[PDB]
């Protein structure tokens, strides 16, 4: 069948990349880097995000998988030792996570599979949160984030959010050190919003944010409204073995024993 | 319908209830306490989950509503004023239904039985004195060795409470999940935890397990009893859900915005 | 000089106690009544009661410490090091180490009775919601709504200060620290959130809205105090004293224990 | 004395009506040699009066005048400004030095590092003794007056600034396996030094109370309790803790 290998680009990984094809070069499968079925990344999770966003487009036509040459990710959650057995059982079931629908309006469309945050871009970071045509608050600080469940555990955990499950369709909202006075009255609190819920980020003073999508910080000016809803595309990903999610949690933050 | 009123126990509640029963009693409902399909609390939260616990076996037959006399609570949403609204409604029965999810607690002891217990807002476990340790083990699997004071695990619409305050997350009730709070861990190299709150879907245990000492201090709503010679505590997203009878819409981020930020 | 020594009750101490004190069988006469130097060997717990066992002479006595156990923030002190400790102290060759305490002053509807705290001093209801005003300086600071309040020592803020999200305070700073314990933070009973560290001959005064019963625990010594008028809160000008031999660190002290 | 301005006109004009009021009473505007040093608009406002005269603040009382809100620096409100020249015992406030290495600076809120483009990975070497390998967005230290600016914002606690101490707080650390932190805040005293060592970037962004340089090749960032201090000219009492009241309780 149809796939492609992207690289984080160093050693390690061209080498393990250069390999496998050689090792589909066991098997009857076809490299297309152009209308892939089966994306492999090799590096990190920030090279599977980039994986992902070079193939948004066709999200329902690939099952994505990944390899860590590097410390444990949780995207990239199969180690190199395993390459060989990856080709063999790659020539199984799905699973797929849900996505961060960011809508930006001056209208800008943007899929994220960790977070979509919005920061200032020279000021203090003042907004109004409205939830569901309804305000809700309004914040001042850093900025906020809105994650998905599979990346709670990335910026989102450092953040003191809270880690959900990717079975669960949903998305959370933190803070980024808000300025809780008098004037600015925020929930502190993490949001978890369910399906169809959206969360509009109006402009107070300035209307232009820098604004990232999986750490693609791109400065939008003249922004109107910002929205957030759980977008109805889905990632997929290629399973064989049972790695759970909390213990690629476990594994990740309270030890690992075995390595 | 067959219908009762649970009151707070002050003038302002009882007057109400009399007066609504009154109001029932121009149309064709029938008090009944016993096996009623609408139940109705008056007071506050607090009210509201005594009534809860009072029909836990018939939560497939009974639609609850709750009036706050008193401030805004996220269970009694109705104001004392809409009490005639209320009547007029809910005797002609136009009204529909809004479940939530709900919290089972499974205690395992040295097999003396078996307890299991239902959670509208949340259940919690800590020690009986002495420090609390505790193993805790997710789909039978070890996740991490808690030490501290105790934990926490709330149902979607119980994490405006105790859960809040503890540092949780707040999750829109329409989700069909549970979340663990640590309740003061000491989160050392021997008792290395998560820090971070987690949220569990259906299907997924979480299991207690003791390390030492085996009498654990366990609540299910603020209802709580010394458990002793505890072997494992379970955590799940029951299958039974506590019905609502909607009529008017009040967001939950609505009434998360009036409670916490300004009115 | 005169010496006693505390065990936390198993089989360790118990022996490492006994093989510590035939050590000592030097120029040194037990007496657990009136000591110059206490020795405890078990935990931080165990500590804690040789320190209030001993409150009413903490100007005559330098205490030190011996975990049995894992490493402790007072007893600090491996049992490997169990015969070089009873050496250089005989000989008399170390420097003294103090560290600040918590003066708790409790007002009733009757006297007054006061406590002194090593780790922290909390205090929670004793059935039903804690509402209770925070008077900082005879001016109201915020009404608090929650489990309890935890006003902590320097050397304390490791403790249960830390769990409560409290930061922690070198012990040759003068202060205490007060942490929240789950404050319902909302409209009515709107709370600062922050911990807060205050000074020397700073009070804070907990006073109470409308229950008047409180659980108030020092050191995890939890008493239940019927009608409390006022729960005062101030460093104390007592001092805690520790024999210092070697150089450990108080930063690498919580390392040891947090981040390795 | 002499007098700084927000740079509106509320503060220009306010500035006048005081300057007026200073020529019957022996005082000069020397704004090489000034001895009072008045602060007009907001605590943004007062910073930069606090840096302008960072080689004199052995020899300079500070006093602010908030145009706008009540400000932890700026205690007087415009109105009271008849009430100042009159007068006119002193409060002495901890500050941060902060060394890159050499560079030297002066902290009055706080001093915080952050990378230039990456993640922001360091050693915390404390008092010459490793004490944990940071990962995430940056580090905060901050002076006890500081402590409710961003050290607040950061879930940092609030010291009262008759302490002299520093306070570091973390910025979106990801506290894994490998690079463990300790989470809660810390507090300095005296003669502490809060070592910070690159391990792979060696391109940092610092900044100092709102001071953000773009330091490259940098082999060590040195943070400690600055044996300099800031003076304030007290008039009336006004208590840090109703201060910190009035903003954040109401
Ligand atoms: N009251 N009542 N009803 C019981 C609910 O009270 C909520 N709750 C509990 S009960 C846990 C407990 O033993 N608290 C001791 C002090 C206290 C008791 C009751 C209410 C309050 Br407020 C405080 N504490 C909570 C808290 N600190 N913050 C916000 N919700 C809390 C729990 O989630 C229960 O579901
Ligand atoms: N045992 N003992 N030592 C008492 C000390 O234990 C420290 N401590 C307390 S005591 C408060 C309490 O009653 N907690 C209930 C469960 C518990 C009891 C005793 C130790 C522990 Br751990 C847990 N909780 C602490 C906590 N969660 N984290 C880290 N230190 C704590 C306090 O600072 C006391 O000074
Ligand atoms: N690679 N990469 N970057 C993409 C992911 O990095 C995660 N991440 C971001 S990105 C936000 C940012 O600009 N951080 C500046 C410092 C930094 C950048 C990238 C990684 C790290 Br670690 C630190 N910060 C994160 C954080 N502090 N903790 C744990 N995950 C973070 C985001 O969730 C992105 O998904
Ligand atoms: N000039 N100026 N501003 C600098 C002051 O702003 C205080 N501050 C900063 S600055 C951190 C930052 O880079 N924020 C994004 C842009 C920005 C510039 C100036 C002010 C603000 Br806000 C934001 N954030 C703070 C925060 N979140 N909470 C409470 N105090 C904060 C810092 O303590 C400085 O003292």
């Amino acid at each position: 069948m149809k796939y492609m290998i992207t690289s984080k680009g160093d050693e390690k990984s061209d080498l393990l990349r250069l390999n496998m094809i050689a090792g589909f070069g066991e098997y009857d499968m076809e490299y297309d880097d152009v209308e892939p079925e089966i994306v492999i990344s090799i590096g990190g999770d920030g090279t599977f995000l980039s994986a992902f966003h070079q193939y948004e487009e066709r999200l329902d036509e690939i099952a994505f998988i990944g390899i860590h040459t590097g410390h444990l990710g949780f995207y990239a959650d199969w180690r190199p030792a395993e390459a060989d057995k990856l080709v063999k059982l790659l020539a199984y079931q799905k699973v797929s996570y849900p996505l961060l629908k960011t809508t930006v309006k001056y209208e800008a469309t943007y899929l994220a599979l960790n977070e979509s945050t919005v920061k200032s871009s020279g000021g203090p970071f003042v907004v109004d949160v409205v939830i569901n045509d309804i305000h809700f608050e309004r914040f001042r600080g850093d900025g906020l984030c809105m994650s998905t469940p599979s990346g709670t555990t990335a910026y989102n955990k450092s953040l003191g959010g809270a880690l959900m499950h990717p079975s669960i369709e949903a998305m959370q909202l933190t803070e980024m050190a808000s300025i809780n006075n008098r004037v600015y009255r925020t929930i502190g609190s993490p949001l978890v919003f369910p399906k169809h819920h959206v969360v509009s980020l109006q402009p107070v003073n300035d209307k232009d944010f820098q604004i990232s999508v999986d750490h693609l910080s791109i400065l939008h000016r003249d922004v109107q409204e910002i929205r957030y809803e759980v977008s109805a595309k889905k990632i997929h990903f290629a399973r064989f073995r049972s790695f759970p999610f909390w213990r690629r949690v476990h594994d990740s933050f309270i030890e690992d024993l075995e390595h």
